[PDB]
């Protein structure tokens, strides 16, 4: 059984598309090794195209089945609601892809006759055809990395795979509130997304104090989405049927299942046949559901068949961390041994071979990992950082070009606390915003695979919400974060962090200057600027402001839009 096959035609872009930054005054304000940057393309999608496709032999045994009974058991547990048109509808992002029935984005939240007639249209095919495989695109993403330190290689293009914008709102209506739902149901404390950023170092720390003598390590599988095979996305179906469903909900998903879900033919963008899909797809929204459920299940199981004790896991999507009681230094790396020989048995091999570790801090995942600082008080905070290269890498693509989905708003949004954030990130935007006007224009970003449409000005807001007011005092950060930050500033050729303190100062006063919501932006995420730093109180309405179901879950790929706080 093979991932993908390919009759041959190309991958194609829908336009050009840029691989190299622009030399412009704004970026190199930033940083400076210009050629550093790099965006990828379809010229690369070749490249990607041979790793992800392979053959998949899977073995299950006994673990597993036990442990998708449990999983089960709690699936039964939920009621999921089948969604109408319209609240569907709602839920689609203004810029998602427009389908190929003559009707995008625009018109499905306008609820355009064209459009709900079409999906209602798809609504009933998916009740009638139990068999007929749905059409997908194949587009290879335009992503923005900084290259490696291994000379001039550079990550080729990833994939991504999704069926019609008609089809997409129907899978809203039928699996919008089990996706939403159930994984929390089934994984519990696990579910990695249900936290904020706050909350996630909380339950880690906790965890890793649980132990008598704990022993964390991260896992992560080498194309997680070719490794998922015909019969994971069934055992997921049959984890989402324990659900109570509505009978057209239960024959969409069915349908969904049979038709979409397990594989189908690859259309490129001008219209021809590239292969065969056997594998998950990137872009439906089951994809960030399936690949936890699957990845916890998976993982799960190891556990048990490497006697590994008091295993504690957090999952999202393909990423994996477990802290357990530890054994001794030679008996960790053998049943860590074991676990990846389970994993790899369940056809899911990792990248790099996990390494046990004793350090909470030192244990990476999501790319970040925990990092500690102190607050005005000098008592010891615990957040979540991450190394800034890939940050900052795109904030200077974003800078110089314009960016559907800017990721430096995300990247603040959720990197408050960090040193970086504050100091570089923070410091350009904001004074690039001042420069040109445009402090109160919204502006889209994306958070746990979801949209959102956010103002800069509601930042300190925000920040609070998730943060608490404390990632507006942190000053004593770790040895080794102020080392890697550093490094990274040299790598890329930004200026140290001296240099940023006072272009925040002068942009401290920019904000003062000008009262409302702008000027505590300047006083709260710039306190770490002034040397006579004033006091901070929680502001008015700033969390008790706007709240809503956020995070709550993962979509990555899922094409959903929450303009939600
Ligand atoms: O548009 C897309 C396409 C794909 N993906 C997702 O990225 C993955 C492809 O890449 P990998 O799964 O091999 O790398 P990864 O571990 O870094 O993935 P993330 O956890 O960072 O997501 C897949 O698991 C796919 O679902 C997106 O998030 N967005
Ligand atoms: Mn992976
Ligand atoms: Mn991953």
């Amino acid at each position: 059984s093979m991932s993908y096959t390919w009759t041959g035609a190309l991958i194609t872009p829908c336009a050009a598309e840029e691989s190299k930054l622009p030399i412009n005054p704004l970026s190199n304000s930033l940083l400076r090794h210009h050629n550093m940057v790099y965006a990828t393309t379809s010229r690369s999608a070749s490249l990607r195209q041979k790793k992800v496709t392979f053959d998949r032999l899977q073995v299950l045994d006994d673990h597993y089945r036990d442990v998708l009974k449990e999983m089960k058991a709690k699936a039964s547990t939920v009621k999921a609601k089948l969604l109408s048109i319209e609240e569907a509808c709602k839920l689609t992002p203004p810029h998602s892809a427009k389908s190929k029935f003559g009707y995008g984005a625009k018109d499905v939240r306008n609820l355009s006759s064209r459009a709900v007639n079409h999906i209602r249209s798809v609504w009933e095919d998916l009740l009638e055809d139990t068999e007929t495989p749905i059409d997908t695109t194949i587009m290879a993403k335009s992503e923005v990395f900084c290259v490696q330190p291994e000379k001039g290689g550079r990550k080729p293009a990833r994939l991504i795979v999704f069926p019609d914008l008609g089809v997409r709102v129907c899978e809203k209506m039928a699996l919008y509130d089990v996706v939403s739902t159930l994984p929390q149901a089934v994984m519990g404390s696990s579910y990695g997304f249900q936290y904020s950023p706050k909350q996630r170092v909380e339950f880690l720390v906790n965890t890793w104090k649980s132990k008598k003598c704990p022993m964390g390590f991260s896992y992560d599988t080498r194309c997680f989405d070719s490794t998922v095979t015909e019969s994971d996305i069934r055992v997921e179906e049959s984890i989402y049927q324990c659900c109570d469903l509505a009978p057209e909900a239960r024959q969409a998903i069915r349908s969904l299942t049979e038709r979409l879900y397990i594989g189908g033919p690859l259309t490129n963008s001008k219209g021809q046949n590239c292969g065969y899909r056997r594998c998950r797809a990137s872009g439906v929204l089951t994809t960030s559901c399936g690949n936890t459920l699957t990845c916890y299940l998976k993982a799960t199981a190891a556990c048990r068949a490497a006697k590994l004790q008091d295993c504690t896991m957090l999952v999202n999507g393909d990423d994996l961390v477990v802290i357990c009681e530890s054994a001794g230094t030679q008996e960790d790396a053998a049943a860590l041994r074991a676990f990846t020989e389970a994993m790899t048995r369940y056809s899911a091999p990792p990248g790099d071979p996990p390494q046990p570790e004793y350090d909470l801090e030192l244990i990476t995942s999501c790319s970040s990992n925990v990092s500690v600082a102190h607050d005005a008080s000098g008592k010891r905070v615990y957040y979540l950082t991450r190394d800034p290269t890939t940050p900052l890498a795109r904030a200077a693509w974003e800078t110089a070009r314009h960016t559907p989905i800017n990721s430096w708003l995300g990247n603040i949004i959720m990197y408050a606390p960090t040193l970086w954030a504050r100091m570089i990130l923070m410091t350009h935007f904001f004074s690039i915003l001042l420069a040109q006007e445009q402090l109160e224009k919204a502006l889209d970003c994306q958070i746990y695979g979801a949209c959102y449409s956010i103002e800069p000005l509601d930042l300190p807001q925000i920040i609070e919400r998730l943060h608490g007011l404390s990632a507006f005092t942190l000053h004593s950060y770790s040895p080794g974060e102020i080392n890697r930050v550093a490094s990274c500033l040299r790598k890329l050729g930004v200026p140290p962090l001296r240099t940023w303190r006072h272009r925040a100062r002068s942009v401290r006063a920019k904000l003062l200057s000008q009262g409302g919501r702008a000027a505590t932006c300047g006083r709260y995420l710039f306190n770490w600027a002034v040397r006579t730093k004033l006091k901070l109180t929680p502001i008015p309405a700033a969390s008790q402001l706007d709240l809503s179901g956020n995070f709550v879950a993962g979509y990555s790929g899922g094409d959903i839009y929450h303009s939600l706080s």
